[PDB]
């Protein structure tokens, strides 16, 4: 499913992402936007290390979910990567929360650093009623 911007914002708020581990909703919005364009079925194969990024937040199979085919992987979120391709983002949000519980926080995603850090991200939540 490809979410509309405000529909996603409200969904994430309900799922408790606003201020999760000090990260504002607008940051999560910025992250989903650049990682998948709000698309839950997005997948990106990293030929370089044989890992794959899954879902709306592009969560990597080397550390967070199990896809069986990634060498040297762990499944820190303890989920099948298949769970990150559902239209219902409940599992993807639980996985994203697990990723930020590590010391790096939101910086774990390089796209966040490039596209959201030290930027005016209010644009992502404007007019959504959140």
């Amino acid at each position: 499913k490809v979410f509309e911007r405000c529909e996603l914002a409200r969904t994430l708020k309900r799922l408790g992402m606003d201020g999760y581990r000090g990260i504002s909703l607008a940051n999560w919005m910025c992250l989903a936007k650049w990682e998948s364009g709000y698309n839950t079925r997005a997948t990106n194969y990293n030929a370089g290390d044989r890992s794959t990024d899954y879902g709306i937040f592009q969560i990597n199979s080397r550390y967070w979910c199990n896809d069986g085919k990634t060498p040297g992987a762990v499944n820190a979120a303890h989920l099948s990567c298949s769970a990150l391709l559902q239209d219902n983002i409940a599992d993807a949000v639980a996985a994203a929360k697990r990723v930020v519980r590590d010391p790096q926080g939101i910086r774990a995603w390089v796209a966040w650093r490039n596209r959201c850090q030290n930027r005016d991200v209010r644009q992502y939540v404007q007019g959504c009623g959140v």
